[PDB]
């Protein structure tokens, strides 16, 4: 007898194989900076903006200690961070098997460790996805090269009717972004997956499962949002220039976890002041200190 | 006479944290390759094959794992540790036994050079068996560097490290050539007011005896700024623009080794095997069948 | 009336480091099972099935991963976090919604009890549906604890938290029974000179209102705490001596749940299976067939 | 074409102890349990360190690996280079050399079991002898009451080792081979040629017999004045805790304190040791590290 009287996050920050070698031979791409902070800050900030405090980071055995040195156990930012290893990159859906015990009986969210989002009312858009308790939620975004992604086809009335992974002839230009919200059915859906031609457990197959059951919500992420990934050397450079333009224009940072934790009330002024101290001599610590006196709307 | 090389890829403190919290700055990519490929390339272009890499205690394994012992590229690489960021001149104390009685050269691990006939300009400094050679480059913010003053006739007459009031806009770049005197000069150095053993004091020592050759690195050369987030980005975009225009890579050690005949066609083919699926391996395999002038 | 249980498994900072860097303290074993099984068993022996486990943000998920919802043992387990080690009395504020309008019991996570008819001693306190009930135990070092003073007739006349000059050698143990007032009492409390919401301050409130019952836990009971390296070791040896003599286990939740009829023979059988290869699983299997008085 | 200007790499087998110590180990895994005042894994780590070994590979289950990584990091705080590898299945102690193949590379190695603790006078010197011989293998033999539980070494009348048997029901001697092994460059190749035993495992005893049969096994006696303790049962863990507690409380000195060992080895200096003492200053361990900065201990 069970008794019924929340949502957990996962960041997949595993090995990107050899695609970006030699740039990534020495370290994981999710530890590479995007302008002024490690790539992993961005997806972490996305989970935090969704209200998620308990987060599992999945990385290679080789890179886990570096993530741990960077992020700790989360206590400094009002979070709980746990770690798991992915000995070989067997696909995105494997996160749910690796993370089965972490997830337990809760709702979950998966974000890719190399995905960056930017836009207005983003916090509010993540809230509406995270509050929806049943089924699955994903976001669709108009791209130039939909063949690189999971692609969602829509009927005349705007209802999602099919998902295809990396189709040679996409039915739309709407790619599924690297952020996914799941109810308690996901671990059992993943467990029943069998590997694709590439030998991978595909997230698209998980999402198609929900779709066939009429439990997939596909929200359009509009053109006034930037969804960037750091898939090529050129795209990583563009992403850093994009963040630098916005930050240097505004004097506000994108995806500063200390800031977000503070604005969420997960840490207070006294704790924020402490986090600022060791970086007092550089731009980042000086930003954190300013946060304490300034009202930002 | 033999010249040994030293790459100093030490700690940049908290200056670029949290971007460098996880990993030292010289293991970060500039566009498509680890930042250290660029100084290693500079030394290779100067004809230097025996090279010591000095890094933090934490990062030396990450450099050793990246570069190996060098035999795959016709190099002889060794590694050593700088436990504290106590000055660029410490390189010659750390590297004393490595250097032995040979000629030497020091390059900073975050220094990026681009321009015409770099191979020639290095070859001339490397051939000088006595004295020291450095390069001065016109910059906008000379205060950040070793600043060199010249008399009306163009002769180097003074060096100041990070002066409050620069005597010129000519900064000394992070590439130094030295004869057999440099270890003994470094050994007698005392810490500065900042608490560092200064490369500029080494260079002043050579200067007082008229044995410092200060060559001008002209405006037609790129000495790229890697000191800030803003400038690491600019450098990435500079390399990308060159490589995407030309279809030729800047600072590809495999290619350089191949062109200096340090490895043969069968060795370069084996190096391309692992990267075959990506742009870098494709580049290395194309090198074998194309004449580049 | 139903009584709800709270186990406070609070953070012990870095007092037990590096032992507890490996895993937090109420997850460390006392001889052959996790520390938290003992206070859980105490609650279970008082007839309490609905239990809230409060711990740190980092530890609470590990307790959840160990114990789950308790359905396997006929329990109803829930979890809550205490952000900062800001006093034991915060348990009632953190736990306000869980407690609802019911009576409660609080047990500290590092407290171990052993003795004859402990079951019956818990029953007496469990059924007093008004006021609060605590237990006094004669100890050698009363200064470490909440100390209770008695007068000539053995009536409790004062409570003092870790007094420099103890008025008696009776310590109040880490087990507390409370009525419906305790949440409002905790809400009105003003933090102590130490800067922590004290449980002794909750107990003084009840005392001053003439509503605190102090029962003697006699010398034939063992009350141990496992809060230091030394004390954990001594507790391990004590449990080992009892268990190896008797061939019976102290604080086995499965056994207690089975003997309380909260799970049946079929359920206990299933719980034994995964543990079949060790002494604990063979023990649960033995309990299906053996009569133990 | 190679050049010279020898390094020995360490491996710690911190494998999954199955269910044998459940439910104690449901919460935290075996080599993360404390022996008195520090995690079990500190003891075999300290042993490798005392042998002069700085580059160390830790092999554990996928679930345990990040817990070890959270405890120990990359080692750089203690002047070490710690690496990690996963053991998917409990397929024998010899599997360490296949899992650890690329880590070892062309170097000498040492393998230590995660649950072995050693204590005694100039253990440092004893390990030196073994660490220094750059060819063949070296093991240590120790008189025990229950040789049946271990690999057992038989000696002839002149004290030369003549056979090794794995967990024999009828032991030829009371000399068990302890869980610490030194190997030359041949071990990986010897290990690749092994086949599962009747028990279904790649057995270290088979590796050691291969060296013995080539006359390349050194068996040094670890004498009765050394303590070699096993920490793999509830009773034995508790006995090991009591033993360390008695020594530390008598001496005011710690057994198997990695920070202390790296400081005395000159792998980290006084300033770095002071940094490490900082966060732990609230307890006996940080205060102990602090005291080491001012006290001369012979
Ligand atoms: N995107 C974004 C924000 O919206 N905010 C504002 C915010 C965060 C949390 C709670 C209320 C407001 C940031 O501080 N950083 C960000 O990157
Ligand atoms: N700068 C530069 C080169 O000049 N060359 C040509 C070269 C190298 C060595 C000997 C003769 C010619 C490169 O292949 N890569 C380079 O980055
Ligand atoms: N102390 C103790 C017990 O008395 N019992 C027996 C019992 C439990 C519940 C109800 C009736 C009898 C145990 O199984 N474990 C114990 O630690
Ligand atoms: N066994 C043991 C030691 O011998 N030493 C002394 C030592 C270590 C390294 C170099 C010289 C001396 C310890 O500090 N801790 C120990 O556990
Ligand atoms: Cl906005
Ligand atoms: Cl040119
Ligand atoms: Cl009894
Ligand atoms: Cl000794």
């Amino acid at each position: 007898h069970h008794h019924h009287h929340k949502r957990k996050g996962i960041i997949l920050a595993g090995g990107s194989g050899t695609r970006l070698h030699p740039a990534t031979l020495a370290i994981s791409k999710q530890l590479l900076p995007v302008y002024d902070k490690p790539m992993i800050y961005y997806p972490l900030s996305t989970l935090m903006l969704a209200g998620i405090r308990e987060i599992l980071i999945i990385s290679t055995p080789q890179d886990t200690p570096r993530f741990q040195q960077l992020l700790g156990d989360g206590s400094n930012w009002g979070l709980d961070l746990q770690y798991a290893v992915q000995p070989s990159p067997d696909g995105l859906a494997q996160a749910f098997l690796i993370g089965e015990s972490f997830i337990g009986n809760d709702l979950s969210a998966l974000v890719l460790g190399d995905n960056l989002y930017y836009g207005h009312d983003f916090h509010e858009l993540l809230g509406s996805a995270s509050q929806r308790q049943t089924g699955a939620s994903v976001f669709a975004y108009h791209v130039l090269d939909p063949e690189r992604y999971g692609v969602v086809e829509f009927d005349q009335g705007g209802k999602a009717i099919s998902l295809e992974e990396k189709p040679l002839e996409p039915k739309s230009n709407y790619a599924v972004t690297g952020l996914y919200f799941y109810d308690q059915q996901v671990v059992d859906i993943a467990r029943d997956l069998k590997p694709s031609p590439r030998g991978e457990l595909e997230i698209t197959d998980v999402n198609r499962a929900y779709l066939e059951r009429g439990q997939l919500s596909v929200e359009i992420m509009g053109r006034g949002y930037a969804w960037l990934d750091t898939g090529t050397h050129d795209s990583l450079l563009e992403a850093g220039q994009f963040i630098a333009t916005l930050e240097n224009r505004q004097g506000l940072k994108v995806a500063c976890p200390e800031e977000i934790a503070y604005r969420q009330k997960w840490i207070d002024a006294a704790q924020l002041e402490k986090l600022a101290a060791p970086l007092a001599k550089n731009g980042y610590g000086q930003y954190l200190k300013r946060l304490l006196t300034e009202t930002v709307y």
